[PDB]
């Protein structure tokens, strides 16, 4: 069992759902930020330290290669932050393993990041989100690994994420990026709203017999369990609120 499929599409395109597919079709578990958060907070280093590797002199591949397979034993797939932004080390180390490009349109993008995953450093919402990641046992040592991972993804050393302008033309180039390097018969370029068709296309296999296509994460759900986590400081007393996401 390792890694079958790779989701190089950034935060905020899908990838939950996307995630969810790919245990439908395949029986094993995907990897994905949720993973992180909700069942194994110890990758946090993990991810951090692989990360710092890659920002220095001369990098040693080899200990980025070894950490990304640990990190993804008994996965059959891998999507979102952070691993996304491993998808050029993750095609060298699995050869055979298709890549994915989830994607969709860069304005409703952005503006879904924002509500999630990146708010400006000035945005109030960004003080309830830290709340209700401390409910969820998360620390500020979080947001430094997916900052990090979003400049990797990027290619940015200096960067200033609360510059709209720039976080659209980053998203752009990063997709044009992919497209670039991955040859075509190993990609699918999965637009928001696809759904099966094109995908068991391209993973040899049927579409899936009276089952649609996940739809999942969207950035109202998380605001609401933002709020819901902050009102009662508890998730097992409000996960009932939230079927089928995690
Ligand atoms: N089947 C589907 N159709 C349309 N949008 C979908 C979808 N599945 C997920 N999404 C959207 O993809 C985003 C989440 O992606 P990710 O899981 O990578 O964080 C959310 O966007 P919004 O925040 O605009 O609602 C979510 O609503
Ligand atoms: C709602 C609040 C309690 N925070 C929890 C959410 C869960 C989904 C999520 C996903 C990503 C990337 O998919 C990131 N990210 O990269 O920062 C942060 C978060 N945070």
């Amino acid at each position: 069992t390792t890694i079958q499929v790779i989701g190089a599409g950034l935060p905020r395109t899908g990838t939950n759902s996307m995630k969810k597919a790919l245990e439908i079709i395949y029986s094993k578990p995907c990897y994905h930020m949720y993973e992180i958060i909700f069942k194994k907070q110890s990758d946090i280093s993990i991810w951090q330290q692989l990360i710092d590797e890659t920002h220095k002199t001369t990098s040693d591949k080899r200990k980025i290669y070894n950490g990304l397979n640990e990190l993804l034993n008994g996965y059959i797939a891998t999507t979102d932050l952070p691993s996304c932004s491993f998808y050029k080390e993750l095609m060298t180390m699995y050869p055979n393993a298709k890549v994915l490009l989830t994607i969709r349109d860069k304005y409703d993008w952005l503006y879904s990041l924002r509500k999630v995953v990146l708010p400006k450093s000035t945005d109030p919402w960004k003080l309830k989100i830290e709340e209700g990641d401390q409910v969820l046992g998360i620390d500020s040592n979080f947001y430094k690994m997916t900052e990090d991972s979003l400049k990797f993804a990027f290619q940015k050393n200096h960067i200033n994420l609360d510059d709209d302008e720039i976080l659209l033309e980053c998203y752009d180039e990063y997709n044009r990026l992919v497209q670039e390097i991955v040859p075509p018969e190993r990609l699918l370029i999965h637009h928001l709203g696809d759904g099966w068709e094109s995908l068991c296309q391209f993973l040899n296999v049927d579409i899936p017999n009276g089952i649609s296509y996940p739809c999942a994460n969207s950035h109202h759900q998380m605001t609401q369990l933002t709020e819901q986590l902050i009102k009662h400081k508890s998730l097992d007393d409000i996960i009932h609120m939230f079927p089928g996401l995690i």
